[PDB]
């Protein structure tokens, strides 16, 4: 459904390399019977059929405002074109399976004609795969 909560990003992309930022989260849902949630992010290049683009953030744990602040780098090729940058907020679960929190994507081509920079509102899993919402206001 929704009102999943922001991040704040920075996607750029420089010399054949599309370099993220995820700075932090704010107003996530709780996940937990403690009312709270254990986030990280799960970044990715889809489609990744091969499944070989992955790249995470640590898992902060008991919070709905965590503060990553980490940086990844991924390198292009001719065939991102089609691609599009997926960023995913996960629960990470001791005695479950990982649960879905929220999540956006951006589309190559276009952080090619211009960077993200900013907060973002999270969206359902099917959403986030197709676009972003800029919540700069
Ligand atoms: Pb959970
Ligand atoms: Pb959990």
């Amino acid at each position: 459904t929704e009102k999943r909560g922001r991040i704040y990003l920075k996607a750029e992309v420089t010399d054949e390399k599309l370099h993220v930022t995820v700075r932090d989260a704010k107003n996530l849902i709780p996940m937990d019977p403690n009312g709270l949630s254990d986030p990280y992010v799960k970044l990715k290049l889809i489609p990744d059929p091969k499944n070989e683009s992955k790249q995470k953030t640590k898992t902060i744990r008991s919070t709905l405002n965590p503060q990553w602040n980490e940086s990844f780098t991924f390198k292009l090729k001719p065939s991102d074109k089609d691609r599009r940058l997926s960023v995913e907020i996960w629960d990470w679960d001791r005695t479950t399976r990982n649960d879905f929190m929220g999540s956006l994507s951006f589309g190559v081509s276009e952080l090619m004609k211009m960077p993200a920079s900013g907060w973002y509102k999270l969206l359902n899993q099917e959403e986030g795969e197709y676009y972003n919402v800029p919540i700069p206001e």
